[PDB]
């Protein structure tokens, strides 16, 4: 299980004292949003690195199921993965929900908003409605696990620009805007 | 956990049931002789389409150490490169694979081993006397994981094959296809 990932997490994201696998942690939340742009849900892919050590994916796809919810299972249980080219394989979203502090999920789907939280995996309770929207889409925002990585433990926008970039080109058509409010830049990729 | 590889292997190698699957083992395999490339080590990879529904990768880099279980068992059996399949490893086709052969030419040795679903045969052995080196990892795919397409098609590999060599500037590989008596050779620089 999840168990075993923060055991040997090295094993499952990448080298977690190089940021190597830090930002990972990055990419495979962006591979599952670029999967639902690509599945022709999504338009538009917002990556945000914030001030508090956490980095946001918001997608405008369909949100994922909510009705434990289908949405809990995604990120908790340990599916092809060659829709994204350029895309991680042999990983999901649950090894990212394994090596974090916190992550929030955060659903808009069927006019309404619904939040669950995690710590190190771990529900904190049942995802539950926090709004009303008419909008749709996944927000996952992730804190990395500090008993996890060292030495590099805050992102990079070099990297993620870097390699945002080189996806936005990979999956023609997919459009990410990278938002950093840690260091006030911003890019938009888009080919 | 060759096991969870086996019984939902859609995160690891792609789709089983269209062939996409099917060729993506070979770039794996393909990846790792790359990488060995990009390593400053390997000068020629050559793949081959046998008559037999099996493809070897052989290149002429410094062979994967052998010493000891042996250290290339280990990289069989347990779950950089541009376009390379990131996140997975050769162990996932050897898990995936009804019957998986390496074959490696180092420190004046040849030394084999083969693989039933990922499982070895037989320890290590030596099998011959060499002054080369190199890898060769030859495969033939289990048909209890990949349906409908299950032959490797000499127009998907040679297509990946030259954007693999443009995208890795400077190694040179070749594709043999002695099932149909084709052949080209891709290399960049
Ligand atoms: C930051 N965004 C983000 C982040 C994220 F971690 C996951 C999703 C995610 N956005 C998603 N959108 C959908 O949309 C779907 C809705 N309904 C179905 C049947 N499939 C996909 N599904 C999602 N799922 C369900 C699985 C299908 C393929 N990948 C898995 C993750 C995500
Ligand atoms: C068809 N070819 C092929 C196929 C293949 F499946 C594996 C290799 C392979 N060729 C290889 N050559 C080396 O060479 C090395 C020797 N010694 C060291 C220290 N590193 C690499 N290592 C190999 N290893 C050891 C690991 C290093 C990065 N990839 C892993 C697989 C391969």
């Amino acid at each position: 299980g999840l168990d075993a990932v923060r055991k040997r997490p090295g094993m499952y994201i990448g080298d977690t004292d190089d940021g190597t696998g830090l930002h990972h942690m990055v990419f495979e939340v962006v591979d599952n949003a670029i999967d639902e742009a690509l599945a022709g849900h999504c338009k538009e892919i917002i990556v945000t690195i914030h001030a508090d050590n956490s980095v946001s994916v918001q997608d405008d796809g369909r949100g994922i199921p909510t009705g434990v919810s289908a949405a809990e299972v995604i990120m908790t249980v340990l599916d092809n993965s060659y829709k994204v080219s350029g895309g991680l394989h042999g990983v999901g979203v649950s090894v990212v929900n394994a090596l974090s502090q916190k992550l929030e999920l955060v659903i808009q789907r069927e006019g309404k908003i619904h939040r669950q939280i995690y710590e190190h995996g771990v529900p904190q309770a049942p995802l539950a409605v926090t709004g009303e929207t008419e909008k749709t889409g996944t927000m996952v925002r992730f804190w990395p696990s500090l008993e996890t990585f060292t030495n590099v433990t805050e992102f990079e926008y070099e990297i993620l620009a870097k390699r945002l970039r080189e996806l936005s080109f990979l999956n023609s058509g997919v459009s990410i805007r990278l938002r950093d409010k840690r260091d006030g830049k911003e890019d938009h990729f888009h080919y």
